[PDB]
């Protein structure tokens, strides 16, 4: 018998200047739309005009770069646009940016972790924004061990390009940092999402890169925050969820941090959207 009623969140107002009164500049959204056809039938693309992002980034798009929806169209101000997907309908990631970046890129340089359309990495003047959808652990955790060697991987990658510029990485990182990240962390220790191997590899990158969590960094202590709820058992309505979605930013980045907001109430999707503000 279930354990979970509702529990409020409000995510507070949106603070759009820095803490030295610097307005933000640049406006980032990422979203795990769990299918772009679905998430559009869904009004997912209504939600990102009200928002009006500089750079939106989109992950578990299981649509082919070959087979993009042609409403996609119906998005103006974010005319440059970037897709990975798979060597159809799994994983796939998506940037689309009102600015041209310097330069695109697929994957982390590693052959083994490149076949799943999961990264695009695109280079910016002042900062290189890595969108990301990590491998989920998968059912019964067959696919840990293949996990912990992806995040040796990207953790290596993201030390790399931070070592050349400040670096924003976003998206769904498929895993609930601590017990303050998910409803339930005593259920769930042995499912993917909140296993030991799993938290313990997201406080090596947090550490190594070296990367601070935006979100939990502006607000240490509050509780019942998640981007992810099941769409079994009414778990959206009682707030039963998970913080899987992130932007971890450079330590150099944390002067220009505005805020870090969770869209709760944004419909489309399992997941819900997140925004980072930047006065860069
Ligand atoms: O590196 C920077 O300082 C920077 C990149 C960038 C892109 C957009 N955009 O609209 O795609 C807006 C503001 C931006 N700032």
């Amino acid at each position: 018998a279930s354990g979970e009623g509702p529990a409020l969140y409000e995510d507070p107002p949106d603070q759009k200047t820095s803490p030295s009164g610097k307005p933000a500049t640049l406006k980032i959204c990422s979203w795990n739309v769990d299918g772009l056809r679905a998430w559009i039938k869904k009004k997912g693309l209504d939600w990102v005009k009200e928002e009006a992002p500089d750079i939106l980034c989109l992950q578990e798009t299981k649509c082919s770069e070959n087979k993009l929806p042609a409403e996609l169209q119906e998005l103006p101000g974010l005319s440059h646009q970037y897709w990975s997907a798979p060597s159809e309908g799994y994983s796939g990631v998506g940037l689309l940016s009102r600015q041209c970046p310097l330069k695109v890129s697929y994957g982390i340089g590693d052959e083994e972790h490149d076949q799943e359309g999961r990264v695009i990495v695109a280079e910016f003047d002042s900062f290189v924004l890595v969108t990301a959808y990590v491998p989920n652990a998968g059912r019964g955790l067959v696919r840990l061990e293949y996990r912990q060697r992806w995040d040796e991987a990207f953790r290596k990658f993201l030390k790399g390009l931070a070592s050349r510029k400040p670096l924003v990485l976003c998206g769904d990182l498929n895993v609930a940092h601590e017990e303050i990240d998910l409803r339930n962390p005593k259920g769930n220790k042995k499912n993917a999402g909140f296993t030991p191997q799993e938290r313990q590899g997201f406080g090596e990158l947090l550490q190594a890169v070296p990367l601070a969590d935006s979100f939990r960094h502006l607000y240490p202590n509050t509780p019942y925050a998640y981007t992810f709820w099941t769409y079994m058992m009414n778990a959206r309505s009682k707030n039963v969820g998970w913080r899987l979605d992130y932007f971890l930013l450079s330590h150099s980045l944390l002067p220009a941090l505005c805020d870090s907001k969770i869209r709760s109430k944004a419909l489309g999707s399992d997941h819900c959207p997140i925004t980072l503000y930047l006065a860069l």
